[PDB]
């Protein structure tokens, strides 16, 4: 039998991405979002649903460019507080002890103790508010990543987020293969 | 050392939801879908991107409502099942001998048979194309809540899709408590 929990901010998985950005004095920052995910294949994009109180959003307006970086479990404590805390009257990767660092592709940092990094450039604003980057790059710890190039989501095991209850969980067992299972 | 894997649809984790409607003959259907997550708070909203050539893609556009249905891993293989075939000319319920429940509060089908449903009322239809659904209900299986009405994640036990290396996980253990750990 189903309960109803009624109207309710509440899937599974969400995501916890770290996005990175400079203020307008080329201060590094990093901020919690789980309200974001891929929208597009063409070009390859994320959407991030950032509020305009936070000092990235500002950032974001101004350089039209942000990273996410994507926590291992070791980093879970950090992310957190990225999330609690602001950077508008902080640096974060000072308090954290962090590396800042610059994207190849992009006008901002990201975290370079995580094990996987994207640069995206702003291509839309949608204002309901979402910020649209196009995917320039994807960067992995060449220890995550398989034979074939692509990551191994266990070595780079990332952080869930579970919404409402306000958990973090990790990736667990590989169950089967996608475009062939209901084959 | 980061090795950069380029402009790719690259992130961690990504959710695997069913996508449920009725066609205009009342025919119940189930697409999934991971380009998606949570998008606000105020209405409580996900955003999902479907393209024109799915059929229910039509089904939204002409009923205005959709349901979330989220996988545990005994069902993996039916949702690949619902992403790689049609339903314009298949009862997918029908084949994979699931349950097309309908709605309480929308004019949408959901899968009786998984652990937590989401009824969405169409609110926004972006066009870059995404749908905006408010979430009206979620509802879960007794037996995967706790004492305080949450669900547990582990008990719900959703499937998380991982891109490009196209394979599906499961959620592991918990880490921490989001915040309160960066404290
Ligand atoms: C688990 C988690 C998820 C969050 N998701 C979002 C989000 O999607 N969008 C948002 O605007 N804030 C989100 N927040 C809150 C911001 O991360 C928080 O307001 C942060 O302090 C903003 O930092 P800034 O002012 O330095 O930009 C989240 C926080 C946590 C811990
Ligand atoms: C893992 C996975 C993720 C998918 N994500 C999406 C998505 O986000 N959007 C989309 O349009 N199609 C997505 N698809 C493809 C559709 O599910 C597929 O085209 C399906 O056959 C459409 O069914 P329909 O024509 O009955 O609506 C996904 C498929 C799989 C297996
Ligand atoms: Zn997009
Ligand atoms: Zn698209
Ligand atoms: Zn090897
Ligand atoms: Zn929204
Ligand atoms: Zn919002
Ligand atoms: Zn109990």
């Amino acid at each position: 039998m189903k309960k109803s929990l009624g109207a309710r901010t509440l899937a599974y998985p969400t995501p916890l991405f770290l996005v990175g950005t400079y203020d307008r004095d080329s201060r590094p920052n990093i901020m919690a979002a789980a309200w974001a995910g891929i929208c597009c294949s063409q070009p390859p994009s994320i959407a991030v649903s950032l509020r305009k109180a936070t000092y990235t959003y500002r950032s974001i307006t101004e350089r039209g460019a942000f990273t996410i970086s994507i926590p291992s479990r070791a980093y879970v404590r950090h992310a957190d507080y990225a999330g609690i805390y602001s950077g508008e009257n902080e640096d974060k990767f000072a308090s954290l002890g962090l590396t800042p660092v610059p994207g190849e592709h992009v006008d901002a940092p990201y975290v370079g103790e995580f094990p996987m990094a994207i640069e995206l450039k702003l291509i839309h604003q949608i204002e309901h508010t979402q910020f649209i980057g196009e995917i320039m790059d994807v960067k992995v710890d060449e220890s995550c990543l398989r034979d074939d190039g692509l990551p191994d989501i266990n070595k780079v095991d990332p952080v869930i987020f579970a919404p409402v209850s306000r958990e973090y969980y990790a990736v667990g067992e590989f169950l089967a293969k996608a475009f062939s299972a209901g084959k």
